[PDB]
């Protein structure tokens, strides 16, 4: 096997709309943060762009003296459906939209995205600055077929006007009116404020 | 069969041109705006941007299968699938769908599709800066199918609306209606969605 | 015949990149607009942006099928149809299509389309905000085809109470007009938009 | 043939990808911008915004039939035909087409495509509310293919909207031949002189 | 071999998902920024608007062709190719293409793509209007690909295709190759750095 038969059989045998369930996908996010580029603290909307780290096991694309990675489009690969619940504009992908595949079928994908959000901006000027919380799980798949899970300023522009206090995250089950299941949702705590 | 294969079924087998009418009858569509946020109001212009999921549902029976020993339910991508042809018809801006596009259907042949929509409106804005606010009138209903051929129904307010908006809801009425518009003999269906929102105070 | 076969037939045999036109004869378009609403309006620049219901009608033959005991009519993308190449002269953005883009296909092969539409244009905004208001010409024709391949021609009911502005007017005239470029006559509608502000 | 069968013929067997090439001779593109409207202009920033027809023409045989008793020209989507890849070296937002991507075909291969484009330019802008006003320059040219492989020529105010803040004093077209840096071989552009004023209110 | 026989030979064999690496060791890739014009600065905001040809070349073996009796060179769609996955690490708009994207393969398999390129970017802007002025760093690397499958190497003047007409002036370019690492992954990553010293002209 090389790179062009690798890659030849994840083309003709991916299966993209079919979730990669054996025997629920275990999800992995995180958010690493690369800038934040307007605030407004009247209308609570914050423009941030960020590296979206995501992880999780396809064992239909594994292989057996040969390559032991190669990179997919996401196009050929099925894809949790994740969303940001308060996201108020369509996630621009800013990076070149492949994905990485190990051989043993797990794939890393981590675009760089720039997104509008609607969350609390309270504070962003003061020392304790302000917390935005943003909710990112699956739209579709509730918890027995999609489980997301964890995993603050290492990428992030020093020429910001704003820098990073903390990051927390935190993992939620919840039940929405319009179904019987429960979603699964990661919840990131950017603490942030302008700079003196 | 597994997901796989009912996926694969309904690859090849499904025909999104094709309306699922029975014995012509017509596709029974149910509409619901669950808002989730107000982004930004002009009482000048009579214009809002707002943020809702808007829940659809609908029988396609040439979808579903026998699920003795199968999964119950699949995510299906909308372009695999027949969608009904609705708009909101005071719409301003075409809708901006933030989320994945995928139809949930299960084995007896229903679809729930609920994707989250920005989309800016015009409508009634006056008043939204007073203790009786805004009523926002938002119209949709299918664009090129008549009453025959399609019907439109309605199924907490502010349940899953954003804490964090400059605005709060008030209330939130359904209203359908059967017009017969002047291009076309027949009558179109669509469901009146009244917003009642103000700005929340000092 | 049901609207399965029907819908098959059309997408097997649909030449969407042919003009339907009868012998030597040119295809008649209808073009109508029926406006809905007059969103943003510039009297320095001479710029509106406006929203309207693009009403398009023609004959394809080729569509056409026996609807002894059939449906009469279907929807259909208008990706599997020809459809005419309509452009607004004096529009200055790309028309943004707001409708799902859906035609109307009769079993006798006319079809309706009528997507709304939000377009800016040029055109003369002045005396907008005077009891005559202003008067804006769009101008609506085939881009490639000549008069004897496409003819145009035409054909407040929906406009939103909460717009700004009011309609006074709209007419439409025909128009054929000859291009530097190119030898034949080209055909299209200019639909006069009077509008005005409110008190 | 009917428009059918020709329109079917060119869509199976037309390249794109293929610049037509006739006898190791550059294919002889012919480049000429109507201007319709000049919608803002900055002359602190010395951009403008212009919408133009760019009227392009170019013979591609492998296009041709026999039209003895058939259609002498048929619309084709440019999709279904070779383009040359023409760019407007100073234009800063890739160009907007406002109309229907369609080409005019004749019987002998000969190609008009005409679209309408709105796009901005960085150029001199100085003077534009002046009596002699500004002139804008604009470069057209292939990006990729040299001299020997596609040549650029040439062929106002006439389609040029009476509702614009400007108006249009002057047109001149100048054909260049140009050897940059990056590449040994010399590559054709045509340059159009916008000269234009602002109006008064 | 007629132009037409190597573009219907690329096209049919071409496997752009396909990374072009020689014998186990990385493809060269060679990237240079030839600035063309700066069209907004924010030294506030900290961004600035740029224009450049992003010259990128390497070589993908399984184009090359006898070319005896053929063309030497031909023009190709890249959506033909295998491209590198470059991106700009500080580049806060998606990359606005300007130009026709094609590009130029040699029989050999030499490939040269140079597109003309809009892209806003998150960087250094003070002192821009001083005498020293500005100095904009710019980093473009692999985004999937790391040093042993990719690596990044620069490739003159500055200002040779800058806008006259421009409102700021080049003071000068360098550019500066790096190895990093990230958390997600073991191996290191190759990029270019390239620092645009500009400032307003007079
Ligand atoms: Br189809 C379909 C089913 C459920 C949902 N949502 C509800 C369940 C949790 N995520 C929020 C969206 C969206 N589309
Ligand atoms: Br094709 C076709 C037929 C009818 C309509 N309209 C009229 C009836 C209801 N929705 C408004 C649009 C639009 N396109
Ligand atoms: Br190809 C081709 C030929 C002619 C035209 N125009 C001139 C004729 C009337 N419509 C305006 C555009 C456009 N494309
Ligand atoms: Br590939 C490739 C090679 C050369 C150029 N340029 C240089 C030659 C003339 N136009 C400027 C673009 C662009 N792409
Ligand atoms: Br898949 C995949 C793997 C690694 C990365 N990054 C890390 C390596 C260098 N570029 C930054 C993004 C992105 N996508």
């Amino acid at each position: 096997l090389d790179r062009a038969d690798i890659l030849y059989n994840i083309r003709q045998t991916s299966r993209p709309d079919v979730i990669p369930t054996q025997r629920p996908v275990a999800v992995s996010v995180s958010l690493k943060f690369i800038n934040i580029l307007e605030v407004n603290e009247i209308t609570n909307e914050v423009d941030v762009v960020f590296w979206q780290q995501t992880t999780w096991s396809d064992r239909t694309l594994a292989w057996n003296h040969s390559p032991d990675q190669v990179s997919v489009p996401i196009s050929s690969l099925w894809v949790p459906d994740l969303a940001a619940y308060n996201a108020i504009s369509k996630p621009e992908v800013l990076t070149p939209q492949l994905a990485r595949v190990v051989s043993d079928g797990e794939v890393l994908y981590m675009p760089s995205i720039r997104q509008r959000f609607s969350c609390d901006v309270s504070g962003v000027d003061t020392e304790s600055g302000a917390t935005c919380r943003i909710k990112i799980g699956s739209w579709t798949h509730h918890s027995r077929e999609i489980s997301v899970d964890p995993t603050d300023s290492e990428y992030f522009s020093q020429y910001s006007r704003f820098e990073i206090l903390d990051v927390t995250q935190k993992k939620n089950s919840v039940t929405y009116s319009c179904c019987p299941e429960a979603y699964e949702d990661v919840e990131v705590s950017l603490n942030f404020r302008k700079k003196g």
